[PDB]
């Protein structure tokens, strides 16, 4: 559904003479307290991290005074080559860095998908020339996020997906038994996206080490809050560079970082894995080109965001940030598990999983949607998370929450037979076959490109 | 080198408390002032586009309504999925896209290399599933945009190099000559980033269309140049979507279209073409996931600059940019060709390629980074080139650069044994063999990444 369609004039050409700039920021204004109340007053899982317009307006000036940066040019902004040279340390350090020997190195990339991405090239690079694999292999969960799938077309990596437990974690031996002289990588989650769970890294990451192949960790959500929720006394054990098996492991300083959208951190254990990485070209008429990840030019700005929010923020401000998002998280489980029709998947530290045995869960969220709530629609299984972010911390939002969510159960309970709104495309999505999907959705992303 | 090593603290590790904002800005601010003279006044080749304080102080204002965006999310930002739309379609009719039926869409990427090797990408997939390719090869000339050689690296596509001809652009013979039936695609570059001029694309288009295979046109350059150029009545062939031959183009918002850096536009012919790059997992637990480009989460604000941009300007503000420019560039090229040692490589429009057959180039080039000029190394063949900006347009600017070549030639010329700072390492580079660059560099990036 396209909201803006009539309230303001559509382009698609350019005007004969330049908008007044007044003009073009009103617009862009207007559509920004029209959009800005349904994540502000936290009515969206994830999408907003951290929200704070005081920390916002920080950042803003951050961009603005790097506005320009390019760092393809290291020269003309060198500022922003320290940025990017800090973020990457400050970060190897805050995931087990120093219990490595402090070998650890990466860069700054893009977002969780292209760190990810970065990952498995590189491993698939590695493997053909030291280990001689021409036709490489990945095995991940089948909780691993849809980015590896994404790796695995791109690059040419057969991927294979093992089952999980009970608890939604990763089947460690069926991982074991996928694992074949091709096998280039293994991953572990921490979490996934689907459930907030963590796989089991210590015992991945081992039987990684085993088979003397990478074990990457997929701490994108994870590695801004895990390292802290660790020392305000959790049971989180060691996901990071503390184990020897782990090679690499990614994480968004953009996510739980509270950085602004577009940046990303990959770390890899020793130099002489990263240097998989780095695309270079000596032969070009263009001269010497080089870049360290998938981009030419880039944002420098972004970078200098992501700098900008850790070094404000330090040790105590996730610190205090990761407890009031966990202490949010244990109060909505809660309130979840009270409630009769409803269970939690798995056990999760703050990304909630919720699902039901009796009620038709989309339906139950739908109800949600009703009252403003934004939710991610799962399936296999059925069910819809909410990530908590530091706009579900503020006065009564899990509340509201709650209430909005004993309404809604009510109801759906009241008529089972109820399938509004979304709750029956959510629903056919789940039982339609891949390639109706594939087709469907492909007709929905020409949709949103139309003028 | 890194010039802030003493002046400020280093950061290898998380601040115990977290340092005051007032403070974090004033650290970032000062070093604004300390590299933005640079770019500013013109000095640089390329890199800073349009530079223009007014213009800069209104995109940033169009980040910061924006800033929270991200268009994974096209219900909680309907914003910036329709500015993403609106820049796709401006960009899209600006090249020529009614001529072709109005069938011609895109998506918004993230730069350059990015629709490059989008692009790349789904000729590959195109060809195995209709043509049945399995080892697919792909034709461009030399001077194409090394973000090709990353394509074919990644992708697993066999890239093949055309020569070029005297005038530096591609050799449309070769390219036939190495043409398979395995080929699922020929480019040409509008223009070139080495030398600045335009491939021959209509026959490159025809010579495509013949054998039934693609055409990508790498107007990453010159997307917001060239159309311009076309109407001020300069000598431009049709390089877009008006020849038939053409399936694809690639143009940058971040570059000439005076958007903030970050974003591009890549634009196919038909939808049949462009829907083998969307990506798709419908049996991912996580549920139903789907990208039009490489990243999940993107910077909206992004796309909201690059839209702003192209509002603020119009077709006005481009004919009136493009005209300063070229103005500049063609007052830029004769006097080259008035100093004696030196000659401009092809024929350029705005992108100089300036070489010399009696001086050591790399020492000249190392004469003007003296007076403090940031340009760009070339070598196969040896010579430096300048990308001229609105920054160059300035007062004075196209000048002062006159003024310090002579100057800077007439001193090789006294010593052409002299080979200071830079100029022996451009000159190394050149003769080096490519595994010896490929590992010398890498130690630099590694350079690059550490802290004191
Ligand atoms: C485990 C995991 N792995 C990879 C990614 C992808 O990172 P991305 O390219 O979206 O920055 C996510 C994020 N997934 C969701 C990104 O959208 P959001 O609601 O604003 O966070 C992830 O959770
Ligand atoms: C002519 C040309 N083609 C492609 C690219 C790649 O674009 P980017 O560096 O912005 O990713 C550039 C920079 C270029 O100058």
């Amino acid at each position: 559904i396209k909201p803006y369609r009539d309230r303001f004039p559509s382009h698609a050409r350019l005007p004969r003479a330049g908008l007044p700039r007044a003009e073009i920021l009103a617009e862009i204004a207007a559509m920004g307290a029209a959009e800005s109340p349904a994540w502000r007053d936290g009515y969206a899982s994830g999408a907003v991290y951290h929200g704070d317009e005081h920390h916002i307006a920080f950042l803003n000036e951050v961009y603005a005074l790097q506005s320009q940066s390019n760092p393809l040019h290291p020269d003309l902004w060198p500022s922003t080559a320290k940025f990017e040279a800090e973020v990457v340390a400050m970060t190897a350090h805050m995931l087990g860095g120093d219990a490595a020997g402090g070998t650890v190195c990466g860069t700054v990339t893009s977002g969780g998908t292209e760190s990810l991405l970065l990952a498995m090239k590189t491993y698939r690079d590695w493997a053909r020339a030291t280990k001689g694999i021409t036709a490489p292999e990945a095995v991940v969960p089948v909780s691993a996020h849809a980015a590896f799938d994404k790796a695995a077309q791109y690059f040419g990596i057969k991927l294979v997906r093992t089952p999980l437990d009970a608890d939604y974690r990763a089947d460690v031996a069926a991982m074991r038994e996928a694992i074949t002289p091709n096998t280039v990588v293994v991953a572990g989650s921490a979490p996934g996206y689907p459930h907030g769970v963590v796989d089991p890294i210590p015992e991945i990451a081992a039987l990684a080490a085993e088979h003397g192949i990478g074990c990457h960790v997929d701490a994108c959500l994870g590695g801004f809050i895990l390292p802290w929720a660790e020392r305000l006394g959790y049971p989180v054990p060691p996901f990071d560079f503390r184990l020897e098996g782990v090679t690499s492991v990614s994480a968004d300083t953009h996510a739980y970082g509270y950085g602004a959208k577009g940046t990303s951190v990959i770390l890899y254990r020793r130099p002489d894995l990263l240097h998989y990485q780095y695309f270079i070209a000596a032969d070009w008429p263009g001269g010497l080109y080089f870049s360290p990840t998938f981009a030419g030019s880039r944002p420098g700005a972004l970078s200098a965001t992501a700098w900008a929010a850790m070094l404000s923020l330090g040790e105590e401000g996730y610190l205090d940030a990761t407890r009031r998002i966990l202490q949010a998280a244990d109060r909505l489980k809660a309130g979840v598990r009270a409630i009769p029709s409803l269970k939690i998947l798995g056990d999760p530290l703050w990304v909630i999983a919720v699902a039901s045995d009796e009620l038709n869960i989309y339906q139950v969220m739908e109800e949600m949607a009703g009252r403003g709530w934004r939710l991610n629609g799962l399936h296999r299984p059925p069910a819809f998370h909410v990530a908590l972010t530091l706009r579900h911390t503020e006065p009564g939002v899990v509340d509201r929450f709650l209430a909005d969510l004993q309404d809604a159960v009510a109801q759906v309970r009241a008529h089972p037979e109820k399938a509004t709104g979304m709750a029956p495309v959510y629903g056919m999505a789940a039982a339609a076959p891949p390639e109706l999907v594939r087709q469907v959705l492909t007709g929905f992303i020409d949709l949103l490109y139309e003028v």
